[PDB]
């Protein structure tokens, strides 16, 4: 274990790892690993979507795309006012997670009505990808235009084409897997900071090899079965539990 | 499986490779499918240089891995681009190059490596991040090295080596060790049956 | 052993080549340097463990070889370095160079032609592969065994709710072994059991 | 509820810096919360 932890240690010293390759390598659990990560001076966006409005048959199409991923959700406004620009939002909002948007400074961006959903949804609005979508997006509806009758057919089949039927970039997956696997490995980021926190609302008295003084508070890392991990004077160390004294810290 | 993916493609307008791949049929008879259609590569290397403390560094990348090569050049001159390019025709298979509209990618010495070698050059989102993360990777381990050429060289390592990252989780040489050897396998198996 | 490389340093033409050999399939990496000091030989120690992996490294007692350049980066790269193939593809690579000798100027260029052609365009041995074929199939079966023995804990680390006969709750957390088009396996209690597709949940479950 | 015992509690401690049994009989609130309000204060200290 504590071999483990020292390999580890020497290992982020010289190349900088991350805290999921050296919890896989070496053999740790996961919060000393980022505990790890997180001791390093020189080591110290899943949620952002973008907005645009465009023209094809004198139809509107509003087209958001998801940054990170390349990921598309499209829409034909009957109108191009702000109170369909604010369903349009809302239901975005409604089905995926957003927290980020960016729009340009058009009319119905700049409205009462899309105030007001970001307000109720708390969306950070900013004014300033889209348009290259909006280009490789209308190449598919020019293309499988003779297979549907009407326009918002033509463009809901050209979106499913996009998402699930188009594979490139690094190792060949489409956008919708791409959308998955991100927001997937910010969940688990999420749910692993909530315990680093609740574990670190501890404190530790530990007692030395032939010593029979007890030690200074050492905050605990990690709590097993037969051993503690404690953070003390810049250092960490691994102590069995028949030496140690866990108690609650009120130190906010 | 020809039925299949005669239907496939009138539907959806697949390319030739996501065919093969996804209902094993010979890679003949799918370019000819997409060949008969109206409305219509482990070997790809993109090649970009860029500045760093006054020097010059150029930069290749394999795209289906994410594969990178870096240099420090004494010049931008045309010979050196094509002694680069020469080296790394030499090390791996390089078959389709990419490369931008630039002064030092369009030369004789270029054009007579690429015609040597054999090399298809077409000029024109992925050499930008690649670019990002070598720079990155460079501000970070800056003051373990004294020269700049150990540090382009320890960043081409860590890169290479060290991040195990994406959806897979596997570092960028294993990956491309393992698409080489999948494809090699791949042609055999269609050259023998 | 599919990790293992040999050094040496030649002359051809009043310069100074240096050749590394990758044992077990015959790969050749070549350059030109411009003096025999050590900081250039650590130079292309470096610059050849970022583009391939290298492990275990043997050499000649030369003069060059044995510096604290050379060993400075060999323990960062943690490179094992030994003093006593090489000259054969010395001798190979030579023949080569004086063969194409008359396509071009400088002798540099001729060493990377030379290269070009002894690893992609010399196909022998009892198989019938080149030596860059010979360097992926070898490396590649080494990183598919080890890679096994991790891939399988992996496998088992994700978590399964299903369901049996005629409760309508759903069972603990068994662990997952092998998930296949119409069953699933699991492992409950020190129990194998197999269960149908539509009546368990694979979660990975963060919490 | 006890909320409105919340806020007034963080008043009286600001005041007179009780205890945070006292805080706990007198508010009506539990004690996880009374613990909390004499920890955030930098001149207490729960004992
Ligand atoms: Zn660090
Ligand atoms: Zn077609
Ligand atoms: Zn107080």
């Amino acid at each position: 274990f504590l071999d483990g932890i020292e390999k580890a240690q020497e290992e982020h010293e010289k190349y900088h790892n991350n805290w999921r390759a050296m919890a896989e390598d070496f053999q740790i659990p996961q919060v000393v690993a980022k505990e790890i990560v997180a001791q390093c001076p020189k080591c110290q966006s899943p949620k952002t979507w973008q907005m645009d409005c465009t023209h094809l048959e004198g139809k509107v199409i509003i087209v958001a795309v998801h940054v990170a991923s390349g990921y598309i959700e499209a829409e034909v406004l009957p109108a191009e006012t702000g109170k369909e620009t604010a369903h349009f939002l809302l239901k975005l909002a409604a089905r995926w997670p957003v927290k980020h948007l960016h729009t340009d400074n058009g009319d119905n961006f700049t409205s009462s009505a899309v105030q007001a959903v970001c307000w109720w949804a708390q969306i950070e609005h900013t004014f300033g990808v889209v348009e290259s979508m909006n280009h490789q997006l209308k190449t598919i509806i020019t293309q499988i235009r003779d297979q549907a009758e009407k326009i918002e057919t033509a463009v809901q089949m050209a979106v499913l084409i996009h998402n699930f039927k188009r594979k490139g970039g690094i190792g060949g997956y489409s956008a919708g897997e791409r959308i998955i696997d991100i927001i997937a490995s910010d969940l688990q980021t999420t749910k692993l900071q909530n315990q680093i926190s609740k574990i670190q609302n501890f404190r530790v008295y530990f007692r030395e090899g032939r010593d029979q003084q007890w030690k200074g508070p050492a905050t605990l890392i990690w709590k097993g079965e037969g051993a503690v991990v404690i953070q003390d004077g810049q250092d960490l160390k691994v102590v069995p539990r028949r030496k140690c004294k866990i108690i609650k810290d009120y130190g906010r």
